[PDB]
């Protein structure tokens, strides 16, 4: 038992991380087969990052302008191209540590692990959710650009996030690995800002089921509610609507605990209207929304990856 | 910016994890050079784990009674011995993935990363603190015995924990890698229980400094307090005493934020006596005590490992 914010084992991704330097800008790249992927703003200087024309900036570059270091070994760049907001650097060596992988784009509300990196060297691993407003609440300092987010399914790494920038509220924005930003953000320095977020209702319900599996039951009750009646309450507290698909997805957790989904909604309703009255759930005094139903099943059942 | 419960990158440990089977019991082992380390209760059956005589149980075993699998490759056991509560299985192959490592024993209040494993296959990574009562609040299911805890310093893995058992309150107990239990626990089935815990005061102060570094300041005030006066309050709220060494250790964080340590103690005093009045700190509505001053400096400054 127990319930932790648990990341995927990071080894398969550690073996892909490299350092990319262009001019005085150094950041991280992702080395898969004979290509290194990195944020295209590596080619920008201080004054460039104001209002850049990336096509113009890149035609002025040569292969030799990109220094790629994999550990203490230099990788010769033999080609380069832009794909949306990422650079693809062709190198003359295929990464022998390339895992089986996919490039997937995730949905707001889904979770992933982040391998934070500096100078091509991994620093730490943590779990993130993509917020409804397409930001992530990460932990990133200068030099972390190019760090990636991912999930692992058996032996295959599904890369879903490349870090690009920090927004003024201290949250983070980036792209999928095709270089397409998550949300209405751009790789230039503007006054862009996050804008309004909501709480991921299906995940809160998942986490309440995790709590019951782990012996926290004080918030349960005999009442039930209808889906429409619950969604009236969710709207009032800035929770996003619950759908019948969400109810279906919560089916297994409902069957394991014996608590009907709509019954757990009544409990969430009460928790929203009354607070927690000085008690905790799974060691938290807030309603936690960064665990998906899959995350709860994985952790409270125990799936591994090889 | 941002602040997350961040684990060390797990790759160096993933390459050491193996499956150890004796009879019908399967758990995890740690393969370093030509030795596999695992909990000695792998040699016990259901009825054995009641009141076992491990010396008696082990003399009845042969090398061939221990099946060790590293992935899909079987390791031939050529010797075996007991060391306190761990088994050391000599195998005929040195692990080519052995990192530089040390066996260290940590103090209550210190943190480490856990690589949870099942059947020798890594499942997830998370950060843990050793509680004052020598338990850890982990996330472990059946089959997780033998999973290890560790820290990484540059390139060297300091192993500090091997998982053995879950206590009745759902918290976890284990040994250092010399096989000596943390706390007053034994590898037999008794009515043993955790017993009383306290909150790690120096870590809460560290985390308040992390909050200030990250822009949360609402809990600051103009008041100060003396060390003795603060410690009177800490005792009342089940916090452990703060020492002058703790104050010294908080020196760098104090100098970076410009907030005297004793001033932050006054803030903690107010937070204990008034609660948080519906506000949060670093996304928590509770005072967090599982970040050390080192953890805060590492994350809010950005040290990597290679
Ligand atoms: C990358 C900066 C770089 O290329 O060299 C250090 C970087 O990690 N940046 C960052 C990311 N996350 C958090 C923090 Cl505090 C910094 C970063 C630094 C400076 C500018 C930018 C940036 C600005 C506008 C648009 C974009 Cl896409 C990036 C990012
Ligand atoms: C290990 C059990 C094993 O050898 O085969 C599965 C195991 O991981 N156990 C465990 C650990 N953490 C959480 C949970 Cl829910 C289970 C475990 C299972 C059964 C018994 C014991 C045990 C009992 C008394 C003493 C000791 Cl040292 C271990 C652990």
């Amino acid at each position: 038992s127990g319930f932790r914010k648990m990341a995927f084992p990071s080894g398969k991704v550690e073996g892909c991380m490299v350092q990319v330097t262009c001019g005085t800008t150094t950041l991280n790249g992702l080395w898969l087969d004979d290509v290194v992927y990195c944020p295209r703003h590596v080619i920008c200087t201080s004054e460039d990052m104001l209002n850049p024309n990336y096509e113009d900036l890149l035609i002025r570059k040569s292969n030799h302008n990109f220094l790629v270091q994999a550990g203490n070994v230099q990788l010769r760049v033999i080609g380069h191209s832009m794909q949306n907001c990422v650079l693809k650097l062709k190198v003359d060596t295929a990464n022998p540590k390339t895992p089986k992988y996919k490039f997937v784009r995730i949905q707001p509300g889904q979770t992933f692990s982040v391998l934070a990196c500096y100078n091509g060297s991994p620093s730490g691993v943590y779990q993130c959710a993509m917020r409804p407003n397409f930001t992530i609440k990460g932990s990133f300092l200068n030099g972390s650009c190019g760090s990636v987010g991912f999930n692992i399914d058996y032996d295959c790494v599904s890369f879903c996030y490349m870090h690009h920038m920090e927004l003024p509220t201290g949250v983070h924005a980036g792209t999928d690995l095709e270089g397409n930003f998550y949300g209405p953000f751009v790789d230039r320095q503007t006054a862009q800002a996050a804008g309004t977020d909501t709480t991921i209702t299906v995940n809160v319900l998942a986490w309440l089921y995790a709590a019951v599996i782990n012996g926290d039951r004080w918030f349960l009750n005999r009442f039930t509610t209808t889906l429409n009646d619950f969604n009236l309450v969710a709207m009032k507290y800035n929770y996003e609507p619950l759908t019948q698909d969400h109810v279906d997805i919560l089916g297994p957790l409902s069957a394991q605990t014996g608590i009907a989904v709509l019954d757990m909604c009544a409990s969430l309703k009460e928790l929203l209207q009354n607070g927690m009255n000085g008690r905790t759930i799974l060691g938290s005094a807030l309603l936690e929304d960064e665990f998906t139903p899959f995350d709860v099943v994985r952790q409270c059942s125990g799936v591994t990856f090889q």
